[PDB]
């Protein structure tokens, strides 16, 4: 309900609507946010900076 | 394999930075976006999310990393 949050979501949607890859990133953001794990994912990224562990997990799904 | 350099992208990054100034959610979001893009896993993660909509599998993975 902060003006910054509402403005950022509008701007992200505008970028997503002109680039499928950014749309995919926005979809990930919305999924992480709805599930309360955005900061948890950022913490994981610090532990796995080159995504070696994450790639293996995503691949064997 | 990288975000298209559009005027909308520059505006989105600026807006996310303004939100990161008031909400840690957007600090984390910027870091996650950069990490997904640099590692080439944006689409892979979006595809995973479709299979795990309530994040039960992802939460289990993050809990034990």
């Amino acid at each position: 309900e902060t003006p910054e949050l509402e403005s950022a979501v509008r701007a992200m949607e505008a970028a997503a609507n002109v680039d499928p890859l950014f749309q995919s990133a926005l979809s990930v953001f919305m999924w992480l946010e709805e599930n309360g794990i955005v900061t948890d994912m950022a913490n994981f990224a610090l532990s796995d900076p080159n995504a070696h562990r994450m790639r293996n997990f995503l691949a064997n799904a």
